[PDB]
Parts: structure tokens; C-alpha cells; sequence
């Protein structure tokens, strides 16, 4: 997959989809997925609402409503916990509703943490991220131009 890092409003990305980190119960909260919540409309909700609970580390697919994108996909990265491993599994699933859906451009937002090591949870993303097709551009967008910069720098490392 092609890698790209900028500092940005994640709602404003112009590409096929975003991949919102999310809870297994697909309630959309407080800060970036309230914004997701508040430009998309309801009509984000009312899908999760549909589909209902779904595992850890699984993703869910919906419609993006207002948002410029095509679809938001919800990786479930905690539920009634304890995870790296959970990361991996989310980011795993993200990137397959992806390809399942032919997609060119997708976004991640930069809450994927979970109280883990935040290098240790860009380490694990990048790596999924790498297994993932070259017809695939995925963007980290981060709030900060820190946050970049610390994306950038892992994937120098490597």
C-alpha cells in the first residue's frame, strides 16, 4: 500500500473512505467520531445502529452520509477489554473492507492507542498497513503536525 501522513480534519478528506476507530458496541462518541457523527447526520448512526454489536478487532462497513467520502468503516478497537493485538486485528479487518469494496484512498484517523505504547501502536498499523495493495493509498491524518511527524519518523526506522 502507498503511505501518506498530513495534519488535517479527517471529515474533510476528499478520497473513498474513512476507517473510524470505534468501540464494538458502533456508538459513536465524544471528539473525531462526534464530528463524523455531527457533519455525516444521523444516517451514520442509524446503519451502525442496524448492524448492531459486532467483536473486537472485527470492522463494520456503513454509508458516510454529508461526509465527502464514500463509506466509513468501523474498526472495533475495544470493547470489554484488555491490546497490540487488537490493533493489528482491527487494522487487519479495516484494510480488507477496502479491497472487498475496491477502494483507492482511505484515511485513517490518527484513540487506536488504548493506553498501549503509542510507537508500539504506529509500529503494528504500519506493519498491517505494508501487507496491504499497492492500489491502495492509505493517509494517517493527524490532528497535530507533531502526531505526523512522530507517523513519519516509524516508518523511517524501520
Amino acid at each position: 500500500a502507498r503511505i501518506r501522513d498530513v495534519q488535517g480534519d479527517i471529515t474533510e478528506f476528499q478520497g473513498d473512505a474513512i476507517v473510524n476507530a470505534a468501540n464494538n458496541y458502533l456508538k459513536l462518541g465524544a471528539g473525531v467520531a462526534g464530528a463524523i457523527l455531527r457533519k455525516g447526520g444521523p444516517s451514520i448512526q442509524e446503519e451502525c445502529d442496524r448492524i448492531g454489536k459486532i467483536r473486537v478487532g472485527e470492522a463494520a462497513v456503513t454509508g458516510a452520509g454529508n461526509l465527502p467520502v464514500r463509506y466509513v468503516i468501523h474498526a472495533a478497537v475495544l470493547g470489554d477489554e484488555p491490546s497490540l493485538e487488537t490493533v493489528r486485528k482491527a487494522t487487519k479487518s479495516a484494510l480488507e473492507k477496502a479491497v472487498e469494496l475496491g477502494l483507492k484512498t482511505v484515511a485513517f484517523t490518527a484513540a487506536w492507542v488504548g493506553g498501549l505504547p503509542a510507537e508500539a501502536v504506529l509500529r503494528v498499523m504500519l506493519e498491517e498497513i505494508k501487507k496491504a495493495p499497492d492500489t491502495l493509498e492509505v493517509t494517517g491524518v493527524h490532528g497535530t503536525e507533531k502526531s505526523a511527524e512522530a507517523a513519519r519518523r516509524a516508518r523511517l526506522e524501520h
